[PDB]
């Protein structure tokens, strides 16, 4: 019961190349690219926010383009709503080792009894806040692999290319014996992170590029990471990235013409980029959380006091880009007790034993927008605790604010 995700790679691309939709909800941080490396996309990348804001990027890379697309369904079916059981745990319980393996474990369960006919390789990364600082943790098994760029310019990284003495561990029926062997050989983590620190999210390189990191044996692996020295630490990772492979891509297919006619090599290169949100970004994502989830629900019920809602839900995707009035809006249909099914419906639709905690997270979030400083320059010396009282009573007006209004979206 909620829309969180932001930016997603399906199972298409056009034309040789396929870059992205620069989600205003990101404010220019989310931005993915695919393109092909010898005609058509298997790999999926999935870059969102979880319903208490937290950031997280999931990977895949399948193996057949015959099934491709029960593979994606998986993700967006199931998959998904496990981030946020992801998330939670990771603030709740402090040992980041066990609830991973255990959702690999509920990953494996759960991709036997509802789609075992799908083989492929995932990597995902996911924030959590349970102190003043930012935590992010994952894992990935198999051809895939992220890694991250700090504040100073370096390019650390995070979960690996896991290479089994030339066998890619994956998601696959054959492993399913095998799981607990399966995670101590790749890559999970819980690293300290600052805002600004660039996450990328990578599925094939030419192996030119990459260098090895880690070899050792169990009763060989190749835990290897992306070579760092041909990097440079004034730009971007993701937009140097695609500098360097295209560079070399050429210079790999003038290697391919020495070679009497057409040789073969090449995966389907997608590549996912992510930035770690502020503390401010983070609460107006958490404001998203709720105008998304809020409207959809009363809308079907009634389906089979109604037209306010309808005239609130082209309301709200009016002033849904700007976070602050879409904030306020909430504050009055809690407050008409002229509507209390309209009111009390949406806990049950969004779980809440009861509105008045509710209540009490919307001027929590309300208030700290104040020290957003774009809301200084628009309230000042204004007493604003007034102000959404004076303001709450605005709203209520059912039958021209919009001008009225517009003095907030002034920017």
């Amino acid at each position: 019961m909620r829309s969180i995700i932001t930016q997603i790679c399906n199972g298409v691309l056009h034309g040789q190349s396929y870059q992205s939709g620069s989600n205003d909800l990101d404010k220019g941080n989310s931005e993915i690219f695919a393109s092909s490396l010898f005609k058509d996309s298997d790999d999926k990348i999935v870059i969102g926010y979880t319903k208490d804001g937290m950031a997280f990027q999931i990977v895949v890379d399948g193996f057949y383009g015959c099934e491709r697309q029960a593979v994606f369904s998986f993700i967006d079916n199931y998959v998904l709503p496990l981030i946020d059981n992801f998330s939670l745990d990771l603030t709740r319980y402090p040992d980041s080792k066990k609830v991973t393996e255990s959702l690999i474990h509920t990953i494996y369960s759960l991709r036997s009894k509802h789609a075992p006919l799908a083989e492929f390789t995932m990597s995902l990364c996911v924030t959590y806040q349970k102190d003043e600082q930012l935590f992010c943790a994952g894992f990935g098994i198999g051809d895939t692999g992220i890694a991250i760029k700090r504040n100073e310019g370096t390019i650390e990284q995070l979960v690996c290319h896991t290479e089994v003495d030339g066998f890619k561990d994956a998601f696959d029926n054959y492993s399913s014996a095998n799981i607990d062997l399966v995670i101590e050989r790749n890559s999970v983590f819980n690293t300290k992170v600052m805002p600004g620190d660039e996450l990328v999210g990578y599925t094939y390189v030419p192996p030119m590029l990459e260098m090895t990191e880690k070899e050792f044996e169990v009763e060989i692996v190749r835990h290897l990471n992306l070579d760092p020295g041909n990097f440079d630490d004034k730009d971007p990772l993701f937009s140097q990235l695609l500098q360097v492979v295209k560079s070399k891509q050429k210079q790999l297919v003038e290697q391919a013409k020495e070679t009497g006619q057409i040789q073969r090599f090449g995966d389907d290169f997608t590549v996912g980029r992510l930035v770690i949100p502020d503390q401010l970004l983070i609460n107006q994502l958490r404001i998203h959380a709720l105008s998304i989830g809020v409207s959809d629900g009363l809308l079907s019920y009634i389906k089979n006091n109604i037209e306010k809602a309808t005239l609130y839900k082209n309301l709200i995707a009016k002033y849904q880009n700007n976070h602050f009035i879409s904030l306020i809006i909430l504050s009055a249909l809690v407050s008409d007790s002229k509507t209390p099914l309209m009111t009390q419906y949406l806990v049950g639709y969004l779980d809440f034993p009861s509105k008045a905690l509710l209540a009490n997270k919307i001027t929590e979030l309300l208030l700290k927008e104040l020290e957003n400083p774009d809301m200084r320059e628009i309230l000042g010396s204004r007493l604003a605790t007034d102000v959404i009282e004076e303001l709450e009573t605005k709203i209520i007006r059912y039958i021209d604010i919009h001008s009225t209004l517009n003095l907030w979206t002034a920017d």
